């Protein structure tokens, strides 16, 4: 069990480190990358109430570079960190629709609940406004209807009747007809359960020669097939979903650090071995082995804690 002396004497450790000469990151990440979230608030807790600082301006002050980027997410709340996430991929005249995307076609009803109720004290405005500020057309449609978190909870029952009826809508509404009927398919996949929606894409592969994802792929384009496919990823299967996003980010020349961070940052207790249970099982080698040949010094060693363990 974690007690206040046990905040208290993290954050006395954490002070110490910060004002070593040169700074200690080492054990900075050794502590930080080693305490739950909850923890980290109890220490940042502390750390204030012991040197009337915030503890993340001192470690913004302390820290540089990427390492400065993990750990100052580290000591947000999950909603605080998804929230300031969405916040910065609206930031500016563009949009980083990627990170748009992979927040809100990957968070659970529970957690856009929080979400929304978390961004609206932190910016002042809720998060469905900016989003229909940033976005336009199907994409913001379907952007909007998934950050309600409001998608149907998982049944006592199994409804083949409507699985068999959704997939042939799907099918209908796609591969079947010239165009597209895009609200039946953000109707279809925003508001039924994710155990529904697994069922409701093997029995479309019944009746189209092309499965979800390559349907997605024939039917649209941009910002709205890039949410589609990522949607559809998450509902199958969404330790593998950030499995693939992270080897994406390290596979080729340097490193998506922004997405590899984040999905490190927000997953590490939530699903982080499923994730790396994916991740050996389609790669060949650990999540850990990949960090590790992409990242270096003190931030691959908070990305390594954050993993938890090789395989
Ligand atoms: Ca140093
Ligand atoms: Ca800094
Ligand atoms: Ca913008
Ligand atoms: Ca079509
Ligand atoms: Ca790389």
């Amino acid at each position: 069990a974690y007690t206040n002396f046990d905040a208290e004497r993290d954050a006395l450790n954490i002070e110490t480190a910060i004002k070593t000469k040169g700074v200690d990151e080492v054990t900075i990440v050794n502590i930080l990358t080693n305490r739950s979230n909850e923890q980290r608030q109890d220490i940042a807790f502390a750390y204030q109430r012991r040197t009337k600082k915030e503890l993340a301006s001192a470690l913004k002050s302390a820290l540089s570079g990427h390492l400065e980027t993990v750990i100052l997410g580290l000591l947000k709340t999950p909603a605080q960190y998804d929230a300031s996430e969405l916040k910065a991929s609206m930031k500016g005249l563009g949009t980083d629709e990627d990170s748009l995307i992979e927040i809100i076609c990957s968070r659970t009803n529970q957690e856009l609940q929080e979400i929304n109720r978390v961004y609206k004290e932190m910016y002042k405005t809720d998060l469905e406004k900016d989003i229909i500020s940033d976005t336009s057309g199907d994409f913001r449609k379907l952007m909007v209807a998934l950050a309600k978190g409001r998608r149907a909870e998982d049944g006592s029952v199994i409804d083949y009747e409507l699985i068999d009826q959704d997939a042939r809508d799907l099918y209908d509404a796609g591969v079947k007809r010239k165009g597209t009927d895009v609200p039946k398919w953000i109707s279809i996949m925003t508001e039924r359960s994710v155990p529904h929606l697994q069922k409701v894409f093997d029995r479309y592969k019944s009746y189209s020669p092309y499965d979800m994802l390559e349907s997605i792929r024939k039917e649209v384009k941009g910002d709205l097939e890039n949410a589609f496919l990522n949607l559809v990823q998450c509902i199958q299967n969404k330790p593998l979903y950030f499995a693939d996003r992270l080897y994406d980010s390290m596979k080729g020349k340097g490193t998506r650090d922004k997405v590899l961070i984040r999905i490190m940052v927000s997953r590490s207790e939530v699903d982080m071995l499923k994730i790396r249970s994916e991740f050996k099982r389609k790669y060949g080698k650990s999540l850990y082995y990949y960090i590790q040949q992409d990242t270096k010094g003190d931030y691959q060693k908070a990305l390594l804690y954050l993993c938890g363990g090789d395989d």
